[PDB]
């Protein structure tokens, strides 16, 4: 146990580590905003064309598509005035591997089939509506309804997409199918969508964050600081793409053996390193690799590992969450037996410690990110204590039994001059795309 706890201790980050990360994130943000350094910035600070504007939208029905993982969502969002009301209906769709690792057209054809299914099941296929698209990958926006995919993240691979107008890809697929018509009026990031949906509930919400399969944030920047887009008046949402923080070496002093290994076998070696420390795509696999380290030292399972624990990806991140949901070891035993293992009573405690060590580092790394954003915003204003609302969506955050609590407390220590309200978005990644579309249509 002695030696377990010092192998596990490599995952600790001191206050001083977290402040260093925070400040470096603030300097990368700043690099990404300036024309002189934008092109070489690891933290891209992408203009979204979502602006501060008087409250209100068109009234009516709006479709939303939300693509950001293997599971995706179609939504019908009805905006009405009394005063305002928003009601939603959704369906979920799972994308087969074939459709994610083939061509862009195969991917967008599958998407359009699903839209078709949604419209059938809501007896509205004869209707032509405005559609907002939540598309959760790095995009260079040229307008609210136009954007070029820079690169796939989170293991997506469809060919023929990178470098192309993602909105064009959707619209072409819709037309190929010829079974329905929609006006694609807006495409946004999931961070952005989450923030808009949250703003609707709370006007102080000016940051969106995702801690899901990937990890990213967006926030409202002053237009004079957004040098890529002409104008000094008002604010525009910037999609930080903070996932790529570290991709210029900024994190090198913190990366562990397990981190290099996750990166090397990932779909995108050398990219999204910050996100690899945090996102649900990778947390379960980090844990897996730590559990193997403790085995090949004969500190775990008497040094015998199962077939499935030697198998990349078999420690799914939902396991990490379930482990930590356990004190009778029932939750831990039920995940471990699943894996072809026979834990002692001590192993169960060891696996729960390992989960904790990875999941805690994630919450801590993530808090430094968000603190960076929130402190920068405070500094750009007339704030003694800044009260701000953050919209947060993602499965790590919503479902991980203690990640959230750990994240909040770490965030608060790094932001001792702000009071932060975190709003857990029920379906903001999807609803927000509809609401942005409604605002866009009001033109
Ligand atoms: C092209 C375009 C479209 C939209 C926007 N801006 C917005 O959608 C703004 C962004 O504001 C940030 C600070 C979050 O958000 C909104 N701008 C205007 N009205 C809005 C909202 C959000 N809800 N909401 C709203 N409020 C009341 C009823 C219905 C709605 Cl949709 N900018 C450009
Ligand atoms: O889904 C959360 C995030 O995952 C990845 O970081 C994507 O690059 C990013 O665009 C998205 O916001
Ligand atoms: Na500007």
């Amino acid at each position: 146990n002695s030696q377990v706890e010092q192998i596990l201790a490599e995952f600790q980050l001191q206050a001083a580590d977290l402040k260093k990360v925070m400040r470096r994130m603030q300097k990368e943000m700043d690099r990404g905003l300036r024309l002189e350094t934008h092109a070489a910035a690891s933290v891209k600070m992408l203009p979204t064309y979502v602006r501060s504007t008087p409250e209100g939208s068109e009234v009516g029905d709006f479709l939303s598509l939300d693509l950001g993982g293997t599971n995706f969502r179609v939504m019908l969002v009805k905006v009405g005035e009394g005063q305002w009301s928003v009601k939603t209906k959704h369906q979920m769709y799972s994308i087969p591997e074939d459709a994610m690792t083939g061509t862009a057209e195969m991917l967008f054809d599958y998407i359009s089939e699903c839209i078709s299914d949604f419209l059938d099941k809501h007896q509205m296929k004869h209707k032509k509506l405005p559609l907002g698209f939540t598309f959760s990958f790095p995009v260079r926006h040229e307008d609210i309804d136009k954007g070029i995919l820079l690169n796939w993240t989170k293991g997506f691979k469809a060919s023929g997409a990178e470098g192309n107008n993602v909105v064009g890809l959707l619209r072409d697929a819709i037309k190929r199918r010829g079974d329905f018509e929609m006006d694609v009026v807006a495409m946004v990031n999931d961070t952005v969508a989450t923030m808009i949906s949250c703003y609707y509930e709370d006007h102080q919400c000016e940051v969106g964050m995702i801690v899901g399969t990937g990890c990213n944030a967006c926030y409202m920047e002053e237009m004079q600081n957004v040098e890529l887009v002409e104008g000094d008046e008002g604010r525009m949402c910037v999609n930080t793409e903070w996932g790529a923080f570290g991709d210029s070496g900024e994190l090198d002093e913190f990366l562990l053996e397990y981190d290099r290994l996750v990166d090397e076998s990932s779909a995108n070696p050398g990219q999204q390193l910050y996100e690899k420390l945090i996102g649900g795509k990778y947390m379960g696999e980090l844990v897996r690799l730590v559990l193997l380290r403790l085995v090949d030292e004969n500190l775990l399972f008497h040094g015998e590992a199962s077939e499935q624990l030697r198998t990349r990806g078999a420690f799914e991140t939902r396991f990490v969450s379930q482990v930590e949901s356990d004190g009778d070891r029932k939750q831990i035993y039920n995940i471990l037996s699943t894996l072809g293992l026979r834990p002692s009573t001590t192993d169960c405690d060891i696996v729960r410690r390992a989960c904790e060590s990875v999941s805690t580092r994630a919450a801590h790394m993530c808090s430094a990110g968000l603190a960076g954003v929130i402190n920068r915003m405070r500094e750009s204003r007339s704030e003694d204590v800044m009260r701000i609302t953050v919209g947060v969506d993602g499965s790590v955050y919503k479902l991980h039994p203690s990640f959230k609590e750990r994240f909040h407390a770490s965030v608060r220590r790094l932001t001792p001059s702000c009071e932060i309200t975190f709003i857990e978005s029920e379906e903001g990644s999807g609803r927000g795309a509809a609401l942005v579309s409604a605002v866009a249509c009001k033109k």
